[PDB]
Formats: C-alpha cells, sequence, structure tokens
DNA sequence: CGGCCTACG
DNA sequence: CGTAG
DNA sequence: GCCG
C-alpha cells in the first residue's frame, strides 16, 4: 500500500464503507476545531481503506498500512468488535458537530463564520434568517436556496445543465468547448453541485469569455445567483423540473487550452486526491503543481502537457482514470 | 520535530 | 473572509 | 494524527 493517495487506484464504491465513513466523521470534526493535520490523517486513513481489495475483518490487517496509528486503529477495532465507535457516536451527537455541519454547509459560510455564530449562541437556520442584516449577499443566497441545495443533483439534471451551458458558451464564443468535471466525471451518480470546464482550441481566444457566458445565461432567466477578467464563477442555476424548477449549484471555469490538462486534473478531484498529488509533486519530485501548470523551480520552466496522461508521466506516476481518483 | 495543496472571487 | 477540487 |  503506497503512502500517497495519488499512487493507488481508489474506486467510487469499495469494501470498507462503514469503516471509512466513521473515520471521515472524525476528520470532519477535526476540521470544525481548526485542526487540519488531524483532518488530513483521518481522511488519509479513510482513503487507504477505500483502496483495499476486500473488507477489513481483523485488527491485524491494519498492520503496516500507512496512516494507521494508535487512534485510527482503535476506531477500527471498536467498529469490528461492537459495530460502533463511542468517540464517533459522541461526535455525531454533539450540538457542536451538528450545528457546525449545518452552518458550514451553507453556501457563503466557512468554518470561521460558523464557529463565531456558534459562539454567539446561534443554532438553527431560522436564527440566521431572523438577523439577516449581518449576512453577506452570498450567505443570503445560500440561506434562501438552502433546501434546494440540500437535494441531491442527479445525472439527468447534469445532462440538462450541460446543454444550456453549451448553448450560452456557443453564442459567447463559437468553437468553445464545455467539459463536465468534478464528482460526476469520477462516475458519481449524485452530487451537490455540477462543475464545468470551458476552453477554446485557439490559445488566447478564451480571454474574457466568462462574463460573456454569464451575461447570456442571465438573459435566458437561468441565473438565480452569481458574484457579478474572472475565470471561476460559482453560480446558482434555475433548473427546470416537472411544473416547477429547483436551484442547483453550478461552477463554471475557464482555462486556456495550454492549461486545460492541469485544470481538468485539478477540477476532477477528488479534493483529497489533488492535495495528495500536489504534496507528492513537491515533496517527492521537487515540482510545484496547481491547476495552471507544473513548475520546475530548479530550471525555472513549466512542463507542457497535452493531456492528463502527460501529467502523470511527468510526475512518474501510473495513470489513473477519473473513476480511480475517488480518494 | 515540521509539515500538512494551492489557487481564485 | 468566501469559493474550488 | 501520523510520517518521514
Ligand atoms: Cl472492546
Ligand atoms: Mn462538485
Ligand atoms: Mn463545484
Ligand atoms: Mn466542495
Ligand atoms: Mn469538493
Ligand atoms: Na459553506
Ligand atoms: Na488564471
Amino acid at each position: 500500500m503506497p503512502a500517497y493517495a495519488c499512487q493507488r487506484p481508489t474506486p467510487l464504491t469499495h469494501h470498507n464503507t462503514g469503516l471509512s465513513e466513521a473515520l471521515e466523521i472524525l476528520a470532519e470534526a477535526a476540521g470544525f476545531e481548526g485542526s487540519e493535520g488531524r483532518l488530513l490523517t483521518f481522511c488519509r486513513a479513510a482513503s487507504v481503506l477505500k483502496a483495499l481489495p476486500s473488507p477489513v475483518t481483523t485488527l491485524s490487517q491494519l498492520q503496516g498500512l500507512p496512516h494507521f496509528g494508535e487512534h485510527s486503529s482503535r476506531v477500527v477495532q471498536e467498529l469490528l468488535e461492537h459495530g460502533v465507535c463511542e468517540e464517533v457516536e459522541r461526535v455525531r451527537r454533539s450540538e457542536r458537530y451538528q450545528t457546525m455541519k449545518l452552518f458550514t454547509q451553507i453556501f457563503g459560510v466557512g468554518v470561521k463564520t460558523a464557529d463565531r455564530w456558534y459562539r454567539e449562541g446561534l443554532r438553527t437556520l431560522d436564527d440566521l434568517r431572523e438577523q439577516p442584516q449581518k449576512l453577506t449577499q452570498q450567505q443570503k443566497a445560500g440561506l434562501q436556496h438552502h433546501q434546494d441545495l440540500s437535494t441531491p443533483v442527479l445525472r439527468s439534471d447534469v445532462d440538462a445543465l450541460q446543454q444550456v451551458v453549451e448553448e450560452a458558451v456557443g453564442q459567447a464564443l463559437p468553437g468553445a468547448t464545455v467539459t463536465l468535471t468534478g464528482g460526476f466525471r469520477r462516475g458519481k451518480l449524485q452530487g451537490h453541485d455540477v462543475d464545468f470546464l470551458i476552453t477554446h482550441p485557439k490559445e488566447g481566444q478564451e480571454a474574457g469569455l466568462l462574463p460573456r457566458v454569464m451575461c447570456r445565461l442571465q438573459d435566458q432567466g437561468l441565473i438565480l445567483y452569481h458574484q457579478h477578467a474572472f475565470e471561476r464563477s460559482f453560480c446558482i442555476f434555475r433548473l427546470p423540473q416537472p411544473g416547477s424548477w429547483k436551484a442547483v449549484r453550478v461552477d463554471l471555469v475557464v482555462a486556456p487550452v495550454s492549461q486545460f490538462p492541469f485544470a481538468l486534473l485539478g477540477w476532477t478531484g477528488s479534493k483529497l486526491f489533488q492535495r495528495e498529488l500536489r504534496r507528492f509533486s513537491r515533496k517527492e519530485k521537487g515540482l510545484w503543481l496547481n491547476s495552471h501548470g507544473l513548475f520546475d523551480p530548479e530550471q525555472k520552466t513549466f512542463f507542457q502537457a497535452a493531456s492528463e496522461e502527460d501529467i502523470f508521466r511527468h510526475l512518474g506516476l501510473e495513470y489513473l482514470p477519473p473513476e480511480q481518483r475517488n480518494a
């Protein structure tokens, strides 16, 4: 079992679902208390279990597995013995956890905002609605649309949304392309948002594209919310439904064709996979990776990539298709 | 022990 | 501060 | 919380 998640296939579905879910509760809880290191370890340990070829049935099967020490091993031990880990259940039940989860799930609210609101004694969505003078425009949108945004986005929704984005992109800039990214590209059947990456085969033609796309979607009556030389737009779309509609989070991202493979890689995820890939790149290969490129700080050069395959090769990693990047 | 991804709005 | 994967 |  390699130590970095980018060095091993991680399928969407696996053989240790219960165990990984328990560790991810602890990861999430650590994030709520500002401990990113503990979040990372619990996330990595969970991801290791996702990568195993069969279920863990005994404690001995953890021996030698990366990211399993005293704490994560105890969590697994208690689940194997009793079907439940008391620490995990204590977190699930805490007012702190439930409220921080509720608040941080609001679009426009991060851990810091949620925590300050928690400390001020606020607990419910109606508590926030009663004092809306404090809220940002983004948080107001997040709160108004919260119910719809909690409903899973389905594959049918994605196909509908892709068509309308293509229509607007085609008018904004003939020849421009739209690629589905994020969780749906990794094979997920549901999600909480749809991610698209837009480019054009002629380098430079994509300049100024996103405002033109946004203005056109706005005029078609499809934009319930957006933030406005920008390249990422976090929107709430109005998606047609039987006799009605629902609000759906959509991210639209633009990259020049030179950067497309890096942007595609970054935006396809998973979040943990990409953090691990960037960590690997820097620590093991001395190369700096982001969604724009891959930089050699010795030679002071950028690696030209024509594909995701190119990027894995330049990092000395076996290629993983998107459906094996579910770390 | 230090490090933990790296960006844009 | 928020957002993204 | 774990690793390297
Ligand atoms: Cl016991
Ligand atoms: Mn997504
Ligand atoms: Mn998104
Ligand atoms: Mn996300
Ligand atoms: Mn994400
Ligand atoms: Na949030
Ligand atoms: Na850019």
